[PDB]
């Protein structure tokens, strides 16, 4: 004991909300106990509290319309709520509450030490400066990393710790030869924007081979990305989905084999799709974006990775992994993600913690 995990509200129904209440549980079940708590900056009450079922938390509220003075209602309920608890340790999960925890420090009187574990590139969310408040880093993303140490922030002090998925008993096998290579993408539907299905449209449309793509998710683009199926005349390929609640139920179920997951994003918070992807033995072509694919993907063995923007180097990926130039086995990728299994994890989640201390 005893670590805080800080942050503003949250929807409640977020990847991130499952990586920190699965942390913090097997976090109180290490020792004894050592005690976990949370504390969230909120401007309303709209936060889902399911995930928060067996945590501990206390809030602070604050709509004053003047940041200025939310900013200062916050560091105040916080001072006031370090001398209650005591943490010996402060974990900040996004980059405005390193700035509360650092103000309160000093205004509450009490010793302890703050971590950041940002959960979203830091030059794509707004505060990126406030990171300089914490003390030591927790970054889930070489890219993180390096958009850390550009402000200045020593290596030494900065702890790349990825992020969690479960390992997996079952392997999705590529599809039989002699049958259409079988390409999944899993995620909401934005045509251009972050997502740049168009991308991923362009880049099939110009492919040697048999192919078919299979999407499960949507989003308002949804008309837009079947319209432009249709107008490079691949639509009879693609086979759409919709909203799923257990992506990867479909996968097993109804598609049964698949030869890639494709990602062809501008930037990416955390891509857990593609870990999940491998963790079934799928390989990934991925856009080398800010942040997560590169820490994952190893060219040549796992799947493949992509300039942003070079969608001719997509295109040649892709005929590979089609006519067998380059074979994937899926047997062997869920043991190359080895160090983001739950238990690898957090044991090295733990040590970049303690060790800084």
């Amino acid at each position: 004991m005893k670590i805080a995990f800080i942050g503003e509200a949250v929807s409640g129904f977020g990847g991130m909300e499952t990586v920190i209440s699965n942390v913090i549980h097997t976090f109180e079940n290490s020792s004894p106990k050592i005690n976990c708590e949370m504390f969230f900056f909120c401007r309303n009450d709209k936060m889902d509290k399911a995930w928060l079922k067996e945590i501990k938390y206390a809030q602070s509220f604050s709509n004053i319309k003047l940041s200025f003075l939310r900013r200062a209602k916050h560091v105040y309920n916080f001072s006031q709520w370090l001398k209650e608890t005591s943490p010996d340790i402060v974990i900040c999960i996004d980059v405005i509450s390193c700035l509360y925890a650092n103000k309160a420090r000093k205004k509450s009187g009490k010793h302890f030490t703050i971590f950041s574990w940002p959960h979203f590139s830091l030059d794509h969310k707004k505060h990126a400066e406030c990171i300089t408040y914490a003390d030591y880093h927790l970054a889930i993303s070489s890219g993180i990393k390096e958009q850390i140490m550009a402000r200045g922030i020593s290596a030494q002090d900065i702890s790349v710790v990825y992020n969690p998925v479960s390992i997996k008993t079952v392997i999705v096998p590529p599809p039989e030869r002699d049958k259409p290579a079988v390409f999944l993408y899993v995620g909401r539907l934005k045509f251009e924007g972050q997502k740049r299905v168009k991308d991923l449209f362009d880049g099939l449309a110009r492919t040697t081979g048999e192919w078919q793509l299979h999407i499960i998710g949507d989003g308002s683009d949804f008309e837009k990305c079947q319209a432009y199926s249709r107008e490079l005349g691949i639509e009879q390929r693609v086979i759409w989905y919709g909203w799923q609640s257990a992506p990867w139920q479909v996968v097993q179920q109804k598609i049964k084999n698949v030869t890639a997951l494709l990602l062809t994003s501008a930037f990416e918070g955390f891509p857990m799709t593609l870990l999940e992807a491998m963790s079934y033995g799928i390989p990934c072509i991925s856009s080398d974006c800010m942040s997560g694919p590169r820490d994952m993907i190893k060219p040549g063995l796992n799947g493949e990775l992509y300039t942003p923007g070079a969608i001719d180097d997509f295109v040649g990926h892709l005929n590979r992994v089609i006519s067998g130039e380059v074979k994937y086995q899926h047997d062997i990728i869920p043991g190359t993600i080895e160090r983001f299994y739950d238990v690898l994890y957090f044991k090295n989640f733990n040590n970049a913690i303690f060790s800084k201390l």
